């Protein structure tokens, strides 16, 4: 499962350990023990309670490309694992988000907002060409990307288990959030939903915390 | 994969996430980046620089039946998923833990070692028999099960990453820890070896600090 | 701070880092920012929106003698560091958890709650008794210590921030805890009332998910 | 302590719980346990042994001012506590992080340092005014600084216990790590050493993988 995001971002899913019956399992090994009826209640009663823990051995894997001002956001999120291209040791693609002009939609600007899009486009292509500049002068690859602007895309590889991806979405799938994470989390609630649906309807039901999904 | 430990415990494998080549992916998503030859090396190179993170993407969950003082220092390692059967809520069965009589090689004991078999069977049927009493005349089994020894046998789930694996068989396969957890981390070393051959054996080159693997 | 709980137990503040006051900073260094007033608003403001990161930045370090039966589940919250006594190193006093006989009302038994104290106190002075045998023989302490039940006093130092301190309050401070580290928890709340009062005020008032606080 | 860090950076010590001795304290709470022979022993036993866990109960906090890249390297470091200033939330000051023209020492350069030098100047300069331009005309901050450099200050609070600073020393305080954030390093390290001289010597005798300090 792949899912473009943005205007050159993408989502995904490299690999994934367990679906419901997983959780349901692990937190069976408490009481020393169904069906489908019985599984699924559980999972609900797991979900109502905060009882949690169960949905850690649910792991997924994702492949995200995102803007930098993005990929520091979801950063944050540590309860998680990274691994991302380096800009110390790797030539730096000409690859920026530029906003639609729809991203403006609700604020009064006094320039139009097909020119702030050309503004943001124009000032992207100086950065890179200093930076390229820099790179083929001999300045190090890790002194030159400093010039580079933070709607720079980046990649990396994500591995998080179900319970950690529950409170990202709280956080993410979310009016409070920025609206370009917002498009990612919504991606990563559709890859989730389509690979844990009982856990995923049950964690809508009874534990996501933000106004969205 | 399924291994016997002491008299009456197990370790078995229910379920991993990746391989070798899943941390190789991960860590190239840096390099903006081969053949098996290659592919090897980086695993070496990262091991022999400490640079970890990458093992993260492989995960695995065991199923573990252990007694209660193994399990007190397994549960220690904080960077990985439990669950385990509760006694608050399920009535325990009567499995413990009875050393064998080679177990007190090397030291001098003042009574046979065959004896203090017989000494510990002794009082865990006592305790035994004062728990099953409690239970039947109605005392709450999270009240009963508190004169229960600490060599009752208790089962769980464990989730856990490549590098907190090391971690633990750092700690654990070595001769500083009880053997009886030693035996569990040789278990669990053998199962590591048989799903990631090339991080173990580039872990135990270059990065395993203990001194029975 | 120091608060006896149960029959021979205790919770003791060792240290602490910060006040109210250290969340209200860290949080101001994200609007590079006031009087007393403005300071306890942000604090609800944040417990209110569930932006719990700047409690991170209040710490504490308690010491705590308790039952292994209750530091088992203690130990349970990974996201804080603990150092325990040690059975395979020290000689384990003979000291337990004796439950009063009102630790059974609500609950109809066939024999006297009186009873059920004297056949707890019986069985665990057998077992010590026989720890002790095995000890003087020459069995290493790590062995002998198998025998004893989880009513053993233990005793530890947690370091644990605020954040992760009122998860454990969520959890510990709640009538679905057992009841013996409900004890624990009310009066590791009573120190964290002392120490942080606009923050446990705050967390009472908005985000606290317990029913005994 | 305070300590200028680059241009302008630095690095300052808001807070601080225990000393080497609350490591000696909680690792004494094992053996049911002198002076300060026997305690600076202790420390370096620990270290020696990577018995780490003791070294938790040292707790800093650290108010920071660097340049997102070095954040970005930084924030990697899980096993701590952040908050940072917003460029959602805050207009952005006019500070970036300058090299010096001896930043290019042991690197042939086809273009003169002092030209590298007022290239990013330049750059930096037209990046902030297209940013002012955008927030001016009313576009919403947390989109106007996306055209913002890498070089750009940010500030952050940071709480991290001794072990988890150890680890950071480990790979930051190194010649492999980028000579930026080796700078904050070296400044951490000396307010480490100021606060806990016991174990910051035995950690550079016995446990420091770096090659600076
Ligand atoms: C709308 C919005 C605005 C934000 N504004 C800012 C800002 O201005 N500045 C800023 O710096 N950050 C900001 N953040 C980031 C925010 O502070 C969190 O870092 C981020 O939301 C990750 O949340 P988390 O800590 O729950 O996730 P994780 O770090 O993945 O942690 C998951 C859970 O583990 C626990 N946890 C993990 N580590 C610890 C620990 N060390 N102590 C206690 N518990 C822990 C907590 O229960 C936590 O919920 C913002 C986030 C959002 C959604
Ligand atoms: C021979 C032996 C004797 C022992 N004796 C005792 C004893 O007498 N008493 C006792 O209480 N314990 C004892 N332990 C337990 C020991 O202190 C550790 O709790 C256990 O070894 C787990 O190690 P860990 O912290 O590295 O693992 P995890 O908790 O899995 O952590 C893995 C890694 O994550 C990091 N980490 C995780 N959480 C934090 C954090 N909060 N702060 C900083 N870094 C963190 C560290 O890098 C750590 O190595 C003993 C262990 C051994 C092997
Ligand atoms: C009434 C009750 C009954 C219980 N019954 C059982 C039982 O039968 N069997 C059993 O094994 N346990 C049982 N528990 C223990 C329970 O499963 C938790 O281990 C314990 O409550 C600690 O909660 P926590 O994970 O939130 O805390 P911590 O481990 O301190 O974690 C704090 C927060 O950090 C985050 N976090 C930390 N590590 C991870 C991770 N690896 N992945 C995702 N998020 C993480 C989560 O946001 C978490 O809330 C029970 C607890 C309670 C209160
Ligand atoms: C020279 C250098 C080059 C680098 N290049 C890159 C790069 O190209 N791309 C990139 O993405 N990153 C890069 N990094 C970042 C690096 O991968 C680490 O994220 C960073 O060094 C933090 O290390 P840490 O995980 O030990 O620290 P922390 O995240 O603070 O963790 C401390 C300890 O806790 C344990 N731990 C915490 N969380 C987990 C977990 N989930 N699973 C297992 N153990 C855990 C480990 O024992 C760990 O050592 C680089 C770092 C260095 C120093
Ligand atoms: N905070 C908290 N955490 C918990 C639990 C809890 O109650 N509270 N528990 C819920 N548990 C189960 C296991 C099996 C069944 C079932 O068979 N009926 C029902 C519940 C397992 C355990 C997991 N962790
Ligand atoms: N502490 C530390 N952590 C690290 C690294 C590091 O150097 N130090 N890095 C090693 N990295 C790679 C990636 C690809 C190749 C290769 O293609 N040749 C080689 C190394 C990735 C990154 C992972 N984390
Ligand atoms: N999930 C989430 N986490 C967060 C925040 C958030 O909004 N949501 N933020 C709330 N933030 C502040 C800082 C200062 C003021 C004030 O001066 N008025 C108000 C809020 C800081 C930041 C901390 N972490
Ligand atoms: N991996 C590992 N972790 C550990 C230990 C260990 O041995 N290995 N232990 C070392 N311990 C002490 C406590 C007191 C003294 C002393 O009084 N002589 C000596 C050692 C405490 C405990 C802490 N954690
Ligand atoms: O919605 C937000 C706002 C902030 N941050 C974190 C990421 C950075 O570490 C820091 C500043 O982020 P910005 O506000 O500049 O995006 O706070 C988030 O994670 N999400
Ligand atoms: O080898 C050891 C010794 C101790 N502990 C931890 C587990 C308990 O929380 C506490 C006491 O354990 P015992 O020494 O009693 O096994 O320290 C370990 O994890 N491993
Ligand atoms: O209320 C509970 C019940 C269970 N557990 C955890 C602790 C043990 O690791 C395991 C079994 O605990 P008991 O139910 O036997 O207390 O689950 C808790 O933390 N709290
Ligand atoms: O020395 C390094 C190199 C990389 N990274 C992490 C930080 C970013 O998340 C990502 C890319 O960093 P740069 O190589 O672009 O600095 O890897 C570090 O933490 N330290
Ligand atoms: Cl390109
Ligand atoms: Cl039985
Ligand atoms: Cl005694
Ligand atoms: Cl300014």
């Amino acid at each position: 499962m792949k899912i473009d995001i943005l205007d050159k971002g993408f989502v995904e899913l490299v690999d994934v350990m367990g679906n419901d019956l997983s959780a349901v399992r692990a937190a069976r090994v408490s009481f020393d023990m169904k069906d489908e009826e019985r599984d699924r209640h559980l999972i609900e009663y797991l979900m109502k309670h905060g009882a949690e823990t169960p949905f850690e051995h649910i792991v997924f894997t994702f492949h995200v490309k995102a803007p930098i001002f993005v990929a520091r956001q979801w950063f944050r999120h540590r309860i998680a694992s990274y691994n991302e291209l380096s800009g110390r040791y790797s030539k730096l693609s000409y690859e920026f988000y530029i906003p639609s002009p729809e991203r403006l939609e609700g604020y009064k600007t006094t320039i139009p907002p097909e020119r702030v899009t050309e503004k943001i486009s124009e000032i992207v292509d100086k950065a890179y060409r200093t930076y390229l500049e820099l790179i083929e002068s001999g300045v190090p690859r890790e002194v030159a990307r400093i010039v580079l602007p933070l709607n720079l895309y980046t990649r990396f590889f994500w591995t998080v288990n179900a319970r950690s991806l529950m409170n990202f979405l709280n956080l993410r799938a979310d009016s409070h959030a920025q609206w370009e994470i917002q498009q990612y989390a919504l991606a990563i609630a559709r890859i989730f939903k389509e690979k844990c649906p009982w856990t995923f309807e049950a964690f809508l039901k009874y534990a996501y915390k933000g106004d969205i999904l």
